[PDB]
């Protein structure tokens, strides 16, 4: 199967970060997830907000559990459902 395999999510960063600061931070998270068998593409969309696109969308909730445990993670959104950090 090809279609409906991936899932997009939004990850927000706390404070008033510059785009480059959020970039450094969210990159750390992306790599940690990658190193733990959760592969995702990461795109900056705001100064404090990135899209995490999970290659295996099923993993999005496990990734979310990891993400919200991070100090600079403001929250994660999965399909219009917000999980506060
Ligand atoms: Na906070």
């Amino acid at each position: 199967m090809k279609k409906g395999r991936t899932l997009m999510t939004f990850v927000s960063v706390t404070g008033n970060p510059t785009r480059e600061e959020s970039d450094t931070i969210t990159k750390l998270w992306q790599t940690s997830l990658w190193n733990n068998h959760i592969q995702a593409e990461r795109y900056m969309v705001d100064d404090n907000r990135a899209i995490f696109l999970f290659k295996d969308g099923t993993q999005a909730w496990d990734a979310k559990d990891f993400l919200i445990e991070q100090e600079r993670c403001k929250g994660v959104t999965i399909e219009n459902k917000e999980y506060p950090g």
